[PDB]
């Protein structure tokens, strides 16, 4: 499927671009409404605010968009504990995207599995293909790899029933270059048991067209739909055909 995607801020919706941010407006649920109405089935919302400061967690706009909408939405941003993850499936949200953390905390997210279900989990993983053509995991663009690869921490989630991992190239994210197709072919290809989602790099349809026939179960789009690109129906039509 298509998973159109909103990065939020204080109510302000906005998206990384490359890295900055620009400004789409502060009427999220209109916007979250008008996908769901073009049929996507699932949405995808980044608070920018909870991931700086946990504290600070958007959760009462959250509820407002989950509740105004009909489709289930994963919701990342600072995931930083137990409580974090409970208190964004409290408000509605239906998975909760786990990045950092899932890096940072494997023993400990392998608990998150385990208490909530990994039908409640994404694992959100940024990637570089450094020289050697390892796709290496780093927990953002700014910081260096982590020292594992993306099939090295699949593998280790692999065990408390990993179902959902979103997949971002790096050096892609935000760039509208389309997306990488050999990386998301190779992972799919070893995990059939995984629903990856690529994320990054969506420019135009032939961009979600080139994903079409190599596993990627779902489509990340934020930016190309801001930027009035293409609407979520013609995404659909162009990912189901």
């Amino acid at each position: 499927m298509i998973i159109p995607a909103l990065d939020l801020i204080g109510g302000t919706v906005v998206r990384v671009v490359r890295a900055r941010l620009r400004d789409y407006g502060n009427d999220p649920l209109p916007r979250l409404q008008d996908y769901a109405a073009q049929g996507a089935g699932v949405l995808h919302l980044v608070d920018l605010t909870g991931a700086k400061d946990p504290a600070k967690r958007q959760i009462p706009l959250i509820k407002t968009l989950v509740a105004g909408v009909n489709v289930p939405v994963q919701v990342g941003g600072g995931v930083r504990t137990e409580e974090d993850v409970a208190a964004l499936l409290k408000a509605g949200v239906a998975r909760v995207v786990l990045a950092s953390t899932a890096v940072k905390s494997p023993d400990v997210v392998k608990g998150w599995f385990e208490r909530f279900g990994a039908q409640a989990l994404v694992l959100a993983l940024d990637v570089r293909i450094d020289e050697h053509g390892t796709k290496q995991v780093a927990v953002s663009g700014w910081q260096e790899n982590s020292g594992v690869s993306l099939e090295q921490l699949v593998e280790t989630y692999l065990p408390v029933g990993l179902k959902h991992v979103l997949c971002t190239d790096i050096s892609r994210d935000g760039t509208l270059a389309g997306s990488d197709v050999s990386l998301y072919e190779e992972v799919c290809a070893r995990y059939p048991q995984i629903a990856f989602q690529s994320s990054g790099g969506i420019g135009d349809i032939d961009d979600i067209a080139a994903l079409r026939g190599t596993g990627v179960r779902g489509v990340i789009v934020g930016r190309a739909l801001l930027e009035g690109k293409f609407t979520v129906k013609e995404a659909i039509q162009c990912w189901q055909n």
